[PDB]
């Protein structure tokens, strides 16, 4: 079963990328089972159509919350550039899923056994594609 635990935000960075102290580390987590556009891509040196406006709804989620909670997956917690692999929640919502539902980011990089929210963020997705929402419209 998955968890909830403490995290208080350092910064964001982008839509998907977020520093948090964590356990008293301060590390770099990104966002499980997304591809927010960036706001500093590097194939797009930089920033996308979308990935600003995606940079902009998770910084106030995170910078508004009134408490801050990551939940790791059943796999490995890191990827390959060391940052943390987490559901982000911002007073008991998941900021993954609040992307998507928005149509702000796509859902990407699905990698059992860290794949225990995929069906419901591919829900959320389904749904801002008919309501034609920003990267969908
Ligand atoms: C979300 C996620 C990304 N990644 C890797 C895939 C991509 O590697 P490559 O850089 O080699 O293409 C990169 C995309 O991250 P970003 O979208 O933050 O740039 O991070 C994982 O390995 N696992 C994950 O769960
Ligand atoms: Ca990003």
């Amino acid at each position: 079963k998955l968890h909830k635990e403490p995290a208080t935000l350092i910064k964001a960075i982008d839509g998907d990328t977020v520093k948090l102290m964590y356990k008293g580390q301060p590390m770099t987590f990104r966002l499980l089972l997304l591809v927010d556009t960036p706001e500093t891509k590097h194939p797009k040196k930089g920033v996308e159509k979308y990935g600003p406006e995606a940079s902009a709804f998770t910084k106030k989620m995170v910078e508004n919350a009134k408490k801050i909670e990551v939940e790791f997956d059943k796999g490995q917690r890191t990827d390959k550039y060391g940052r943390g692999l987490a559901y982000i929640y911002a007073d008991g919502k998941m900021v993954n899923e609040a992307l998507v539902r928005q149509g702000l980011a796509k859902v990407a990089y699905v990698y059992k056994p860290n794949n225990t929210h995929e069906q419901h963020l591919r829900k959320s997705e389904a749904q801002a594609k008919k309501e034609k929402l920003n990267i969908w419209s």
